[PDB]
């Protein structure tokens, strides 16, 4: 129950519900931050998504990464506290735009094959990708979530539904790119089994308003046949995505876990009255507790070039 819950955090407002699980807006008590916490019921249970998700976020660590903070649970529930993205989902700002120029498309995208880029570089693929999937975050920067699937129908590459998982990634994002440039998918239909015989034939209705460049594009990424599919290797410095940047895709972590921050160790010792050494044995430990949270969220602060400062 929540009782354990509320020991750390103010619970607010829930921001999203799913098909097992809600998300609730909430303030983290030791350091004022806003979080977001993932709930789950142990009765109402899939369990095994929720485990992939944690083991997932537990090793991967990038600037384009929705971060895991503390999981927590109990008799009855599970509780993930998770980055919250104050800029809402990236659909309903293709919503709200009606749809993205290329050019701020090519700013989003980048961020998107950046995170997903390093998703394949620590071994996993997404298998979920989709506009509803990538938040933005307090920088105004994307942000991706929900690991669930790690190893939705209208973004599922050909192969996938055929049961026959990194090029099916590339096939997701090239929906992706289609959504944000046209503001609707290239696959639809009310009929789930007519929608699964447009994505096998692979064709789509390119407007009025794409790029010569953007056709070609989207061409490479929509390929049936995942071995005509354009590979990730190959995406990072596609003339398209290095026009205005002239630079490949930085897709490796700028934020890795390398060395304990002294400033972050050094406040939670202070403020715990803790031997220091003790706090940094038991920070290391990495058990994502409320130690772990704490840690994480006063990190979080020095990213945001604001002091490392408890309550
Ligand atoms: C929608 N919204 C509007 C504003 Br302003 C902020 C948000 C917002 O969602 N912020 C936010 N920050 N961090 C999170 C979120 C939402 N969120 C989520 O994980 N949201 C997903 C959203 N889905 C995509 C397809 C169906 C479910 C979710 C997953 C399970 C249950 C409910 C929601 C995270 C927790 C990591």
């Amino acid at each position: 129950d929540y009782d354990e819950l509320l020991k750390y955090y103010e619970l607010h407002e829930t921001i999203g519900t799913g098909g097992f699980a809600k998300v609730k807006l909430a303030c983290h008590i030791l350091t004022g931050e806003m979080v977001a916490i993932k709930i789950m019921d142990k009765n109402t249970l899939d369990l095994p998504r929720i485990k992939t998700e944690i083991e997932a976020l537990k090793n991967l660590r990038h600037q384009h990464i929705c971060q895991l903070y503390h999981v927590l649970e109990t008799a009855n529930k599970i509780f993930m506290v998770l980055e919250y993205c104050p800029g809402g989902e990236l659909f309903d700002y293709i919503i709200s735009q009606d749809r993205l120029s290329e050019e701020e498309t090519r700013v989003v995208f980048r961020q998107i094959v950046s995170a997903v880029a390093y998703v394949h570089s620590q071994g996993y693929a997404h298998r979920d990708l989709k506009p509803e999937n990538l938040l933005f975050d307090e920088y105004h920067k994307l942000k991706l979530i929900d690991f669930g699937l790690c190893a939705s129908l209208a973004y599922a590459a050909p192969e996938l539904i055929q049961g026959k998982g990194s090029e099916a990634d590339v096939w997701s994002m090239g929906i992706l790119l289609y959504v944000l440039m046209c503001g609707f998918l290239p696959f639809d239909d009310d009929n789930v089994m007519a929608l699964y015989k447009k994505i096998m034939r692979g064709k789509y209705d390119v407007p009025k308003w794409l790029s010569p460049s953007s056709i070609l594009l989207l061409q490479q990424m929509l390929q049936v046949d995942p071995k005509k599919r354009i590979s990730m290797k190959n995406l990072l410095n596609h003339p398209w995505i290095m026009q205005d940047y002239n630079y490949p895709v930085e897709w490796q972590s700028k934020n890795p876990f390398i060395h304990l921050d002294d400033d972050c160790v050094t406040e939670l010792s202070v403020h715990h009255r803790n031997n220091r050494q003790t706090m940094e044995d038991l920070i290391s430990l990495w058990q994502y507790d409320h130690l772990t949270a704490t840690y994480l969220l006063l990190l979080a602060k020095k990213a945001r070039g604001k002091p490392v400062r408890l309550r």
